[PDB]
C-alpha cells in the first residue's frame, strides 16, 4: 500500500498536497506533530 513514485526532479515538488488530504482523513486532532497550529 501507497506505492507513490511522485518524485519531484521530474515532477512537482508539492509532495505535501497528498497528506495535506490523506491525513485530514486520518484525523487524529495533528497529535502526530503536536504543533500545527492548534494546541490550545
Amino acid at each position: 500500500d501507497a506505492e507513490f513514485r511522485h518524485d519531484s526532479g521530474y515532477e512537482v515538488h508539492h509532495q505535501k498536497l497528498v497528506f495535506f488530504a490523506e491525513d485530514v482523513g486520518s484525523n487524529k486532532g495533528a497529535i502526530i506533530g503536536l504543533m500545527v497550529g492548534g494546541v490550545v
